[PDB]
């Protein structure tokens, strides 16, 4: 069940993900639509779900990793999509071999330093690859 905010935006929640404290890589996800494009894990929040518990379940289902969550970055908009995402940092602690994205649509995840990050998501997503901007 899709949530929105009072003017319409459809509600999202999303990760960062390093692998580390230093917060140098960082893990994508192949698109659904377009699988040689990368994305940001992320998805929207159910209802009634506060949004780092919807960002630490998107990042389980899309990306197959856990581990501790950090700080909200920030509360980003898509114009055009009309969506708004709360993104946290999350520290990842464990690697899952088979996650529900990997066994249901072959979604793939890869490492990417912070500056190829920002590369790669530049043209087809350029509001994730400001959520690296501070
Ligand atoms: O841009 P929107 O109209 O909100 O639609 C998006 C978009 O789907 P399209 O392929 O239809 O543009 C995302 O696809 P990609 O970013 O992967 O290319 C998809 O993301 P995922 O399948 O990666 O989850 C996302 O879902 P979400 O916001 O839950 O991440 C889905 O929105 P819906 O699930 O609401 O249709
Ligand atoms: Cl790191
Ligand atoms: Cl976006
Ligand atoms: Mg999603």
């Amino acid at each position: 069940t899709r949530t929105y905010d009072g003017d319409g935006y459809k509600k999202r929640a999303a990760c960062l993900c390093f692998r580390s404290e230093s917060e140098e890589e960082v893990l994508l996800v192949s698109s659904s639509r377009h699988p040689d494009r990368w994305i940001v894990p992320g998805g929207g929040m159910e209802p009634e779900e506060e949004p780092s518990v919807a960002a630490v379940r998107e990042v389980c289902e899309e990306a197959g990793v856990k581990g501790t969550l950090g700080r909200l970055v920030g509360i980003f908009e898509n114009q055009e999509r009309k969506h708004r995402t709360y993104v946290y940092v999350l520290i990842v602690t464990e690697v899952l071999e088979d996650w529900e994205d990997s066994v249901n649509i072959g979604r793939k995840r890869e490492w990417f330093k912070i500056e190829d990050a920002i590369k790669v998501l530049q043209y087809h997503k350029p509001v994730q690859a400001s959520y690296f901007e501070t």
